[PDB]
């Protein structure tokens, strides 16, 4: 239950390939395939059918300044309205100007990722990244 | 020139890619894989960056199936060898049998790289994603 196949590529897209990987931590060639593989079928799957779907789950991981007045009431209020589910939600306190949280997210594709967007754009936020999953992975 | 080398994925994932070449027009998996590559190689700073012995903060989110007995000793375990500083972990429930854990970590590039790939590769681990803040 853990197949191998063969690759067909021209020498120079493999040694660019492997050109990468040698500035690259990646263990292995393939274990980065495998994983660039996952990632763009799971991207392929966030981009396809219905916005009546509110079944996909995500970890949004946020990073901003906890101190800064109505910004953690904005990302609060943008959720509200996204219509995402929060199942769970982690908050470290960094310092005085620094929070991050691992927020655990249930909804369609649509609303999650605009959710990420929204947030991404508020004066203070300092980072903000998506982890999808699909069905496929884990059913 | 042209040169074959080997992929080893999991069936659930082969069957995804089967499934998108068809979907999308494809001709082979060889293809597919190709062009995939192609859009990577497009993209000037992947994820494993350059490693480097700073302290970085992650998360690895983490889905698992909850019904594989000892899994999560397995995954304390690794945690609590890990040269990380782990923060802390929280789990919740998805379904009937699969559960989705955060871990909330400080490490360097080398150190968080191996928790990653140390719980990745644990029967009943459907996969181990990594977020890193600088
Ligand atoms: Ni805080
Ligand atoms: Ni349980």
């Amino acid at each position: 239950s853990i197949i191998r196949f063969s690759v067909s590529l021209q020498q120079n897209l493999l040694d660019e390939l492997d050109n990468r990987i040698i500035k690259n931590g990646y263990s292995s060639r393939s274990e980065l395939v495998r994983d660039m593989i996952r990632e763009k079928l799971v991207e392929d799957n966030w981009a396809e059918d219905n916005p009546n779907d509110e079944s996909k789950i995500a970890v949004l991981v946020v990073i901003y300044d906890g101190g800064q007045r109505e910004l953690n009431q904005r990302m609060i209020d943008i959720q509200h309205a996204s219509g995402t589910h929060v199942l769970c939600t982690t908050h470290i306190h960094m310092d005085e100007h620094n929070c991050l949280e691992t927020i655990i997210l249930q909804g369609n594709s649509f609303e999650i990722q605009r959710l990420q967007l929204e947030i991404g754009g508020l004066r203070g936020v300092k980072f903000a990244k998506l982890t999808k999953a699909s069905s496929f992975e884990y059913n």
